[PDB]
């Protein structure tokens, strides 16, 4: 009759571990930590299982390197793929050199999902998001609504945090949308932010924040990734990306119909088609139940056309 | 050097019972179910205490009719209950003045914007420590009706219903937002009509009376109790939540010496700030007409 | 293309509440705030709509996403994963059939949790009316009775009740057997605390006697009506164990077919609740003096 | 009048990272990530982004200056024998100076030895210096719960003694919602020969994950444990937790930390619960105290 939700984390790196950790303490469902190094997933799995006993939670975490174990998964969250190039210096390679290898990686994962988890809600994190997700949509052959990219929730939440940290208010009430591509071409709609429905321009007229501080926030939102790549020294952000993915996986598993900015396959929205792109959407039991097409200005539309053409 | 949060509920009625229940399962702190009918508070305490053992929660709730038991309370929510009710507020606030001289006083009794003023004068506390519960109930009601129509998680539907907690409230429907997106966009896409948005404004005004006639006896209590606990949590935990509630004004909106529902930041200092919304002449007249009713 | 239909692969859990009384209202409240699933408040009377609309207002306050409705029509129970029943011996028994006949028609795959008293008698009337397997028709009582026993101990020991575990078995009534001498505190037998001086055997014996009359103790305290906050928490705690397949160890009224020497009678006993409802019945090793109190409980049932 | 809790973590490593994450998402209080290195600011900022997603209110900051520990309600230690013993004193001397009312929760290994160094450095009372017990005991209950296939929420157990190979997994005293584990042995769900091995696996669990991880050791469960302990102190839960406590006569020993059940509340160690042991179990405890 009923059964536990099954989430497969294709990639048990830094992001994968925190994702399993959160989902288990929230009892969102059983977790499969799939990694090409199986003991890495088995280590976090067993470790998180010891945490469940500490936290009195009932669900199970598994580690594996075999695609048979992600079978019947309701959600597949993908972080696998190349992130670094050890045998070359920082000067001999750019990010464009990993796109093609990662593209083939996205296919192998897609075929196995199509094989073992034909009904899975595929959330992708591997970057470049807007391109990598499109590789999964082809490989999985799933409908438009069951293949989503994670971003915009991370990008918008970062924008809303910087706003909240300045106003000294609970970020629960700072809403905002950062759209476009999940990269340096994103569009932080910082002047459309709202504080519990209150337009941000009000707080400008009050002196709580300044137009200059907003423009600088939009710029720090664009480089938040690299900012943390330089703070960590070795690696990138993972705590917040993990929380974003699990928040999207819960909106699906629980049919919350939450409004999240996600990378979505377009077929006419904003004047584009056949491309993934960050945009607010309604995530529910059918995945992307609805795309909210924002009313952009000519300047904001130009910025959107620019990131689409670099995707 | 650490201590449990203490929440006194002056009034163990239907609202009081749900408040103690939510606070005990959330482990928000100890609860004192104060009521002139001492047994009623004792019943729900022992019943909620049975819930704690089921739900594996550690805090304790008690029932009493002695103000000596609300001593050192961090929060005092009042549901006990115009002229005679006003007098009841002075007796409560005068005891809070003595036993709970540091409590964040939240008022539920109606008329809200008047009773809370009688608690402010009796307790002698500064204005930033005596707040009233309205607007958070009134705004969430509005946000629901819009979420239900849009079929969206109300988590992302924000809105402000200002004014007095009565028929003169001002549901700012046309300023509602969905994940920051203006509500007008959803009108321009067919998801909802301005006519339906105007209908939600009136339903919000009359939501209180709608449930009175649905219940047949009594009124709402699940949502009021839930809002009072959220306000009490933003204080105890210093969350600094933007919550619309009845605040004492000394100039804001052009009014003084009157309690009025406006968005504000609730933190460790109770009301740390008041957010004076930028109102149109259409909204000011509605506000000025609500102050006159108060 | 047929693997790419606009058909949802997941659903919200659906919990129907037959009886929107004081317990029904708290059950809908707790379930909604925990985002456990949609709730259907069913009652013969507006009473279910009032609590639903008021609890939906609470959802907007608490940023919770699930839905609650009121109704007086079994049609809104269809496809419910869980049916919890509080409406309500002879007249109650007949009421339990009508409910059971509709739960069979509309919610043929529901996990039926009974609360109406006499628990052990009403839940059996349900089992016969729905015709479901015995493992999907359970009665709530031992989790309430046991937790009450554990609170009285935790209250005297000044310990978190999260670590106080104990079993109260038998029938949901004066015949219940609260095994106070077997209570454990984070695995530690309570006898140790007796040796430490934190509690006396006399107090333990008296806690057993207070657990039995806890129902009436709150009736006199309430003056009008019985307890409801805890019976609601217990019920939702069990529905959550089913909807989430927690394999939770819960004392509850189960249909026995050999255990404890009895058969064809509902009797409270520790069990394991999961996606199959009652997945295992744990039979406790009873003493001679305890098997006697158990045999008396079945006689009264 | 009131105030956020101040939970400072001396050590922004893997364990320290999961701590801030769990504390922030649970809104248990403000978090401070201290470390010799940027390591704290990275996780503080990364976790601050997570707050905005999870709609949580509290704040986290990284730092490398003990001045940011001032007035900390809790100080959880993971930085790091003789060398790491000097660090405990350096750490303790700062907790003494900036957070003199802090509830100290040590994790650095050897637990029972490193925590005493903190006790003598901070100079705090007996009850305000604990050592994270809850990990070892919970590991035992997981393996039993995994075999029995029951919610570990209802499996209680106590793994007493030192936090090393000399620990005592009391696998035979385990209870399932108060039901003795022997009933499940007579039930067919498990065998005594399997419980004896669960004790061994519990002893070597810390080393099992070091080999699985390959690089470094466990951190998810160790982090969850100390946050539970810190939550039992800040919320005055008076919860029963197995943890390292400074003894003064208990079990026939004194002037030594040792893993034992205890009550944790607003006063830290509210009470030590001395378990009723046998001759075989006391000899193991005596063999552990000597190794500490």
């Amino acid at each position: 009759a009923v059964r536990r939700n099954k989430i497969s984390l294709i990639g048990a790196g830094n992001i994968g571990g925190v994702m399993a950790y959160l989902a288990q303490l929230k009892e969102l469902g059983d977790v499969v930590l799939f990694d090409i190094a199986p003991k890495l997933g088995e280590a976090k799995a067993l470790d998180i299982m010891h945490a469940n006993a500490i936290y009195d939670t009932a669900h199970k975490a598994i580690g594996t390197a075999n695609y048979e174990d992600i079978a019947d998964s309701d959600v597949c969250i993908i972080t696998a793929g190349l992130a670094k190039l050890p045998n070359k210096k920082d000067e001999e390679w750019s990010r464009d050199d990993l796109v093609a290898p990662n593209s083939k990686i996205m296919f192998t994962i897609g075929d196995n999902i199509k094989k073992y988890a034909p009904n899975a809600f595929v959330i992708c994190i591997t970057n470049p998001l807007d391109v990598m997700v499109k590789m999964l949509l082809k490989a999985t052959g799933f409908p438009k609504n069951k293949v989503v990219g994670m971003g915009g929730l991370l990008d918008s939440s970062r924008m809303c945090h910087y706003i909240a940290d300045k106003l000294n208010v609970n970020p629960r009430y700072v809403h905002g949308s950062c759209i476009g591509g999940h990269g340096d071409s994103m569009i932080p709609l910082v002047n459309h932010v709202t504080v519990n429905g209150i337009p941000i321009q009000l707080f400008v007229e009050r002196g709580d924040i300044t137009q200059a501080e907003l423009d600088k926030i939009a710029q720090r939102t664009i480089g938040s990734g690299m900012e943390l790549v330089q703070l960590y020294g070795n690696g990138s952000a993972y705590f917040a990306p993990a929380t974003a993915a699990i928040e999207m996986a819960s909106a699906y598993l629980n049919d919350k119909k939450s409004v999240i900015v996600c990378s979505c396959y377009l077929e006419g929205e904003y004047g584009h088609s056949d491309v993934y792109l960050g945009t607010p959407a309604i995530i529910g039991a059918n995945g992307i139940e609805k795309i909210i097409t924002l009313k952009l200005s000519s300047e904001e539309q130009a910025k959107l056309d620019a990131s689409v053409k670099e995707i």
